[PDB]
């Protein structure tokens, strides 16, 4: 039947202590290639992915960035496609808190890194691909946000202790 947009979860920890769960709707109807990458990295089904990775940069009143599961600092990451992949489209905009969007280093350089907005970031429209939104647990993202700083260094270690796909 009809494709149902996937739901994925992250169970977040702070210095190894459970914080709570954030779940996301992935807009596979609009950005299928991008949604699928994040979905598969969340389940780990290719043999690599987000489980155990950290949020390396958190700037309160802006965004939380993660997904660098290879180098843990924003210098690494890889997609499920064997290479960075293209910007699918820019249909969806950075409208406010909870938007899930791809990090990149130029046109057509999507890997695994992503960010969760904690504010409207409209200046990123048209250059970062929006592919999902927080469904439940925006309060958990707001709690994470408190451990960021102006320059984005976190004051506690913020990890994805577990992640996967929901019904
Ligand atoms: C611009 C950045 N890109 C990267 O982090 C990439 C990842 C490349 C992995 N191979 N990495 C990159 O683009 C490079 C580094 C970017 C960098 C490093 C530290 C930063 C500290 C703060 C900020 N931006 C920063 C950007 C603020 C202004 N913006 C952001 O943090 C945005 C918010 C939206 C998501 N995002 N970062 C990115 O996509 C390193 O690789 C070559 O181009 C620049
Ligand atoms: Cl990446």
């Amino acid at each position: 039947g009809h494709m149902v947009n996937p739901t994925v979860f992250f169970d977040i920890a702070v210095d190894g202590e459970p914080l709570g769960r954030v779940s996301f709707e992935l807009f596979a109807d609009k950005v299928p290639k991008t949604a699928e990458n994040f979905r598969a990295l969340s389940t780990g089904e290719k043999g690599f992915g987000y489980k155990g990775s950290c949020f390396h940069r958190i700037i309160p009143g802006f965004m939380c960035q993660g997904g660098d599961f290879t180098r843990h600092n924003g210098t690494g990451g890889k997609s499920i496609y064997g290479e960075k992949f293209e910007d699918e489209n820019f249909i969806l905009k950075h409208t406010g808190p909870g938007i899930l969007s791809m990090a990149n280093a130029g046109p057509n350089t999507n890997g695994s890194q992503f960010f969760i907005c904690t504010a409207k970031t409209e200046w990123l429209d048209g250059k970062h691909v929006v592919f999902g939104k927080v469904k439940e647990g925006m309060n958990i993202v707001e709690a994470m946000e408190r451990f960021g700083s102006r320059n984005g260094k976190t004051s506690k270690k913020i990890t994805i202790a577990d992640c996967g796909q929901l019904e």
